[PDB]
């Protein structure tokens, strides 16, 4: 009968206990024995039905009754269905007494019951003296539910919301909590409100990249390195020992006309507005956490202490950190060697690169998850909530490392602080460090960018749960068992899916906000992963899970100390990445300073001139101060070559030393560096402070009641 | 009522059974009015009417007639038992215990009751009785009811309302039950003669109540910490007091072969002469006593030392929350609507006069600098930057009540709704015109003093006809140290003497006013009518005062090693200047509780804040070390320099600039120079390239090398004193074990 109910009974089911029967080593029906035993005494219903698919496999079932059910509900602190009394009966309106009760909240204080028992959950499940035991959904997500007294709650919550039917529908938080949980609920608005600004993010984002795409006309440097007189004359050296020849300038049109789309004035603007925009989303977030704790009953207390099966070393997580890190970046340093040593031809070996890291990285992750389990199991913690916390903190700490590394070392080590031709640097011996080409990294840290958060979401969550749909829509265009057994033939979701779920969206966030300067169209990005990811994850909840015991929670948790950490680090992130990764600030000093007579020649500001006034000169009679085999002997006529470094020519009193246009410059990046800073973290705390002045709705309402 | 018993000390009615809470002190009518005796007649049926209502409450009152004014009659006032518990359960008034409760009749025999009238403290007894007093209405007028002993003293009907203190100060009470403690207050905690022994601040809270004692164990706390800041202070000059043997720079200066030679270029237009650097001995060697790595060291010292006394202060003060237990009557909280009451102009105009004042402050540092230079014509130089910073002082002195007088002009116009709304807003808006006042002439002479004035060719008049000035080679730090050490000294001195005596002429001139030859014993209510009346603001004052030095002390250190000294000398005797104050010459504040000291918490944080930025500026740009530490290290080399190793040697010279003295450009005052007709090239404190080259006069290659070093030593400094102080925040649990343990 596919039926909610106990066998010709009016008797709501809440839990289901199955075992698997010995007798087709008696140690196991003992202990089963023991524990139904212990159950009936204790004042709790119980039947049994085998099912018919497998006969060694038998089911038991529960009930709740009102008196005892209620009676303990109250013992911990329960509101409506304000600690529960029966003083307060008539109190508030009740239309009857054997549904007034939240099926959610019933399933959860039988959980509770069971918990608290011993003698079995946790130890009976490990051992296998019970296989599983679950509450039951509703009905099919299917068909709506035969049973009319049956609301179908699922029914309806997937068609509206789960179906991606509903792409563009607004989502109904209210049968979301009133189904799952509070846990669910508060998950599922913190992506909404992400959502919805991540929209305004990606509108002001795409105002960027088109006013830098519709001055393609007037970016005059990249203009002069594409003008055959004035680049292709120009000679680089070469940026390697044995296997690269001089190279001509204007060999990068294209590398440098879609540069001057990511490093214009546009990226400049955008970051200085993300400054305010973390703090603003922060900020609302807060608003909205505000408003959700008084509307719904956020109000419960919390135990004191808690019971775990297991009742400094810290420097080896740090250890492993460095070693982590460290792995990261050889993994890139490899992948672009390898891809080497072997219009499009530069970008399709960039996004190999890329693609191989991405994939390592993927490895990586699996590696990573299940050393960080080891060791803080190894810890053996006190409680449950402590666990999470530990595992929240040393899970991101390795992803943060895993994913970023190689592009904070693209960002930051990449071309900074390599010798100039005579005397090249070799750190650590024999390892020569790698040089950008004039226009800079940029570039090949935005690819890098946008590779992995593509590829990280497509190929995660999006693409794991999507093969079905796909399947029916290309083939579209181009024996009854009863409810427990068919919820039993699912499977769980452990104890860690809204864990994994969150750090997903958290390392999310710190690509949209840590190197947003780099990659404008960054929010753009994050917008549709999220549209898709909130449906994605509705509908994996409501079909392919069992259902979970709902839980009570007030914030996200552990994650919005990490939240404000990564806004706090991503403000002085983008100040570094305009001043360094970008020549902008090489390309303000020269146009306001180095084109005018005493430098110059220009009769008024202008770039004209900026490259080859800026690239440095070096000579080939100079090969080294080591004085050995040099790649510069021979190779034609070739007595000078140029580098992108600011040095004296040679014959200058200061051989290849840095001359004063380096000083300039680096004294205008640490300007800009300092003064964006304080700019940014002044109108930061003016923007916190003024939550009386920006928030006088939520809480003077929720003050008010 | 009843006339004067005979007992002077004697705070009980003529019985001798019941303890004074209050006195109301009217004017009578018996004397020939003038205007309206209708005026005469509202007045009494108000009085009247409140009078009535509060016996109708449950509180007795009796008169009497003063002994020698006849116009002056005294309205006593007590609270029997119960109207005292009923008022005590409403207020959630806790008392001893021995898991903790207000105060409930139902639960009357569960407390420590010791006795029909001590069990309960003369102070809490005050604070019921006065809360009784304020909530009472009088009188309903135009359909709107009129309410409050506030207003009855404001409009006049009523001269004051006071508790009384049990007895005089420098004598034993007369009356043997009599605790006296006010005479040993006196004793030990004022009366300088005790200037060392702990202040007891259990008794301080028992009698003046907890508002009192959490300004005063602040005070004390603090004090402390300046003893571990001065020692440290001390420590570092006294390194570099005796570190002079190495410092370099200052023997080339004096040095006749060195300094003597090096001509420098002069400073104004005509009015100055050529001068030769070797004059400057006195403040190369000030220079080497103030500005070493001593400096340094105490200023990231302090950096770490404010927030660690951030945090204890912090600890002490939920030790103290817990101890006073006053968990449930800081919860119990209840604002009312101020008795005067009945857009962003306000701010804008607020924001508009702090300019002007930022201005005027400038201009008064740089007018008298001017006026004293003007007027010339034991070190004469010195001497000179001491009278600058006399007059500044004074102006500032001056201007400080008018700035007082404005603040609170403003804050008037705008309607606080209640008292706390009004304090919160009159403590930012007097504290941003202090810090304004106080600061505007340091911060200039830190910051803008000699940083954009071109060379001698083409000097930067900031709007025509005002040249910018500039210092000498070494720098403004030591008239920067001038400066503070006068201003902060001056403030001490003055504010202590104005503390002191203020009060005491007052009360000599009403004495002086009543020479009447009693030549007997008078009452304590007539005697204690007789003193100040501690306007209704309070310890706004004191609290201004102490954030104010404050600030001296923790702002401006990197520049006066020796200021927390001067915090202590200031502070120590302020402790017991203020007790003695507060005990000798001030009718009993009515007690009350408080969580914290107030609005102030966040003026400290903002301050301990920006000392981080104010004092990396004032190292990197201000002093000169950073050009010191770029010359060692990056140009006693062969490269630009010739000495073999790094060295200090030949700083002065290979530093200094040099200008052509035919080189100077411009139609307007075309003889600046040519009159003396001595030599052709003079020497001035710029990195720029000299004569000749193809950038005659431009910033040369030095200048860049040192602005990133000061920038990056800027960077640097700021990041790591950040860290550390987040660090150590994260770190400190923010509460004693202890009490951990007891809560
Ligand atoms: C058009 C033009 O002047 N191009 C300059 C050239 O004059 C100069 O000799 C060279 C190296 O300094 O750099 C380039
Ligand atoms: C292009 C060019 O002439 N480069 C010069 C070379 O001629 C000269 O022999 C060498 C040493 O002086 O310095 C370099
Ligand atoms: C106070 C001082 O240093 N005075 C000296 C002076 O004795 C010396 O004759 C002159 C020439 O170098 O330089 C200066
Ligand atoms: C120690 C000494 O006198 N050094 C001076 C300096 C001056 O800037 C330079 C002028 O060319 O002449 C040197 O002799
Ligand atoms: C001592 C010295 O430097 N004298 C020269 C002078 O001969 C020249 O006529 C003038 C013009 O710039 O510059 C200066
Ligand atoms: C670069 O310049 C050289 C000579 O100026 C030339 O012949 C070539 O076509 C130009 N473009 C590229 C992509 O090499
Ligand atoms: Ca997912
Ligand atoms: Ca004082
Ligand atoms: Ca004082």
């Amino acid at each position: 009968p596919d039926s909610l109910f106990f066998t010709d009974g009016q008797r709501r089911i809440d839990f289901i206990l199955v075992y698997e029967d010995e007798s087709k080593n008696e140690k196991q029906k003992r202990k089963r024995q023991a524990y139904e035993s212990n159950l009936i005494c204790h004042g709790l219903q119980l039947e049994a039905t085998r099912s018919v698919s497998d006969d060694k496999l038998v089911f038991v079932k529960v009930h709740a009754p009102w008196e005892v059910l209620c009676y303990y509900a109250e013992i911990m602190h329960i509101k409506l269905p304000a600690p529960f009394e029966k003083s307060r009966m008539n109190d508030f309106y009740i239309l009857d007494r054997d549904s007034f009760f939240n099926p959610a909240t019933r399933s959860r204080i039988v959980y509770f019951i069971l918990s608290r028992v011993k003698y079995g959950i946790n130890r009976l499940v490990s051992s296998g003296i019970y296989k599983a035991a679950f509450p039951l959904h509703d009905c099919r997500f299917n068909y709506e539910s035969e049973d009319i007294s049956c609301p179908s709650e699922r029914y309806l919550l997937y068609r509206e919301w789960a179906h991606p039917r509903s792409i563009y529908k607004k989502q109904p938080l209210d049968l979301i909590r009133k189904y799952y949980g509070e846990k669910i609920g508060i998950y599922f608005a913190w992506l909404g409100y992400y959502t919805q600004m991540l929209l305004l993010a990606a509108v002001v984002g795409v105002a960027c990249f088109l006013y830098g795409y519709l001055d393609q006309d007037n970016c005059t440097w990249s203009k002069e390195v594409c003008d055959p007189d004035i680049g292709g004359q120009i000679l680089m050296c070469p940026q390697c020992d044995r296997l690269c020849p001089f190279w001509r300038l204007n060999i990068t049109c294209e590398s440098s006309k879609k540069l001057c789309i990511f490093d214009s004035f546009g990226t400049l603007i955008f970051a200085v507005f993300m400054g305010v925009w973390v703090t603003l989303f922060l900020e609302f977030w807060k608003r909205r956490q505000a408003e959700l704790e008084y509307e719904w009953d956020t109000v419960e207390l919390q135990q004191e202490e808690q019971a775990r099966p297991e009742y400094a070393s810290a420097v080896f997580f740090w250890i492993l950190l460095i070693i982590a890190s460290v792995i990261g970046i050889i993994v890139y340093r490899l992948s672009v060697f390898i891809v080497f040593s072997t219009l499009t031809p530069q970008m399709a070996t960039s996004i190999t690169a890329s693609i191989i890291s991405f994939i390592i990285i993927m490895i990586l992750n699996t590696i990573y998850e299940k050393v960080a389990i080891m060791i803080t199991n190894f810890e053996l913690p006190r409680t449950q909530t402590d666990y999470e916390n530990s595992l929240t903190m040393k899970m991101f700490l390795f992803q943060f490392v895993n994913y970023y590394s190689s592009c904070f070392y693209i960002a930051f080590f990449k071309g900074k602080f390599v010798g100039y031709p005579g005397d090249p640097v070799y750190l650590l011996g024999k390892y020569r460090s790698e040089e950008c080409d004039p226009g800079g990294c940029l570039l090949e840290l935005t690819t890098q960018l946008t590779i992995i958060m593509g590829g990280k979401a497509i190929w995660n969550n999006i693409q794991e749960v999507l093969l079905p749909w796909v399947m029916n829509l290309i083939g579209r265009y181009k024996k009854i068992t009863p409810r427990w057994e068919q919820d039993y033939h699912l499977q769980p979701m452990g104890k860690l899916g809204l864990f994994y779920e969150y750090l997903e969206m958290i390392i999310q966030f710190g690509f949209v906000t840590l190197f947003v300067a780099s990659f404008p169209l960054a929010p753009l990005l994050a917008l549709v992963n999220n549209i898709l990811e909130i449906r994605v994850d509705a509908w994996k909840l409501t079909t392919q899970f069992r259902r979970m015991v709902p839980e009570k929670a007030q914030d996200i948790g552990a994650w919005q100390p990490i939240m404000q950490g990564i806004a706090i680090l991503a403000v002085v992130t983008n100040a570094m990445i305009i001043a360094f990764t970008s020549d902008m600030i090489p390309r303000l000093v020269y146009y306001w300073s180095f084109s005018i007579p005493p430098y110059g020649d220009h009769t008024y500001y202008t770039m004209d001139g900026y490259i080859n006034n800026t690239l440095s000169v070096f000579n080939i009679t100079d090969f080294k101060n080591t004085d050995k085999e040099n790649p510069y002997i021979g190779l034609g006529n070739y007595t000078l070559c140029r580098y992108r470094d600011f040095r004296n020519p040679p014959g200058h009193p200061q051989e290849y030393k840095h001359n004063i246009y380096y000083w300039h410059v680096i004294a205008a990046k640490l300007a800009f560096i300092i003064v964006m800073e304080h700019i940014i973290y002044s109108v930061k705390f003016f923007i916190s402070y003024a939550i009386p002045d920006v928030s006088k709705i939520t809480k003077s309402k929720i003050k008010r009641e």
